[PDB]
């Protein structure tokens, strides 16, 4: 019944920069296929004079036969026509670190609480995705209230990803 094509995914209408601006805490991810991002995973957002919003990462990622790592990322975001759709190009710190550039979807925050972020890499040939992402943020590093929590289960059932998550940990790792 439900519509899972990317076309028809709502967003965070007049979705203001500045006020995204700061940490944010991930509390949960639906990975990619060859997932980076492991756990411990703080991002950091800015936006300059000139309304140009980027980011920072830093998170445990583990590279194959389980080496860990504490990635430091950077990104910076280009507009699009919807105020909360971007292109991100993404690197490492190191240059070793995976870098590319992905679509980077607010599909709904309240500012102070909660975000929820989506990525489609590629789409199926019926405008489904092949390979999404999604982070569920939260300012507080404890976790979402109750409230938000109810919020960002719907949005995550309307991106079709709901079944999909995992938790992301905080131990101090990094
Ligand atoms: C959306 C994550 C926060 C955005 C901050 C950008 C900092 C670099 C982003 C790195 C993108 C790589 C993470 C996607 C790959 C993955 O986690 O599986
Ligand atoms: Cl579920």
């Amino acid at each position: 019944e439900r519509d899972c094509r990317v076309s028809s995914f709502r967003v965070k209408e007049n979705f203001d920069k500045a006020r995204f601006s700061g940490t944010w805490y991930a509390m949960a991810k639906k990975d990619p296929e060859g997932l980076f991002l492991q756990d411990n995973i703080v991002a950091e957002f800015s936006v300059d004079e000139t309304g140009q919003m980027s980011a920072t990462a830093k998170g445990r990622v583990r590279l194959l036969n389980n080496w860990d790592v504490c990635a430091d990322m950077v990104g910076t975001f280009t507009d699009t026509e919807d105020p909360a759709k971007f292109k991100m190009k993404y690197w490492g710190v190191a240059s070793f670190l995976q870098k590319g550039n992905d679509d980077h979807w607010i599909v709904d925050t309240d500012y102070d609480t909660y975000a929820v972020q989506y990525s489609c890499r590629l789409l199926n040939l019926d405008g489904t995705c092949a390979d999404s992402y999604s982070f569920v943020f939260s300012r507080d590093p404890n976790g979402l209230p109750p409230e938000a929590q109810k919020i960002v289960r719907q949005r995550q059932e309307e991106l079709c990803l709901a079944r999909q998550y995992r938790l992301i940990v905080h131990n101090g790792y990094c």
